[PDB]
């Protein structure tokens, strides 16, 4: 409904294709030049953006101090032109609230899958590698949205860093982490 018609509109507005190693994902804008993908896609210095061979500018490895996986990345792309800062828009209030996966790949191209009502995990343990403050939903995924924009209307909840099987696994992209200076 809502949701699609947004998702769309976020789409042309502060999602793009990055060819990570992994392949070419979606990478979302949060604001200025600051953008956020997973990590094991395994993001570059200098990436291609759309193909586009790019440089990064600041990039941040954004997972616990104490080595805990929060599986994101957050970089600042050297683009001239801004995203909007959907970062009013981020939506830290997520256990309860329908969620829709917008995933922007090379082969997934804009795939709207609305996934239902997401929970919280917090702090798991998957296969031994300890992830802190993961949201999780349970729906049977097609593993391979990396990068997917886990997001309704007016509120993006983070990204689909690596769901498997009925545990659709994002991270949880509060504002704190988008906070310019502290």
């Amino acid at each position: 409904g809502p949701n699609t018609e947004f998702a769309l509109s976020l789409l042309r507005k502060n999602i793009m294709t990055i060819t990570t190693s992994k392949g070419e994902f979606t990478g979302l804008g949060i604001h200025d030049r600051v953008c956020v993908i997973p990590t094991h896609a395994q993001p570059g210095d200098d990436v291609l953006v759309n193909g586009q061979k790019i440089r990064v500018k600041d990039k941040y490895k954004l997972v616990d101090p104490e080595n805990i996986n929060l599986e994101l990345t957050v970089l600042t792309l050297d683009r001239n032109e801004k995203f909007r800062d959907i970062r009013g828009f981020i939506s830290e209030d997520l256990e309860g609230v329908d969620a829709t996966l917008v995933v922007h790949s090379n082969n997934f191209t804009n795939t709207i899958l609305e996934v239902g009502p997401v929970t919280m995990a917090g702090l798991i343990n998957l296969s031994s590698t300890p992830t802190n403050r993961m949201i999780r939903y349970d729906y049977a995924t097609k593993t391979g949205q990396c990068g997917g924009v886990l997001c309704a209307t007016g509120k993006i909840f983070g990204i689909h860093v690596g769901g498997n099987g009925r545990q659709g696994f994002s991270a949880q992209l509060k504002k704190q982490y988008f906070v310019e200076k502290q």
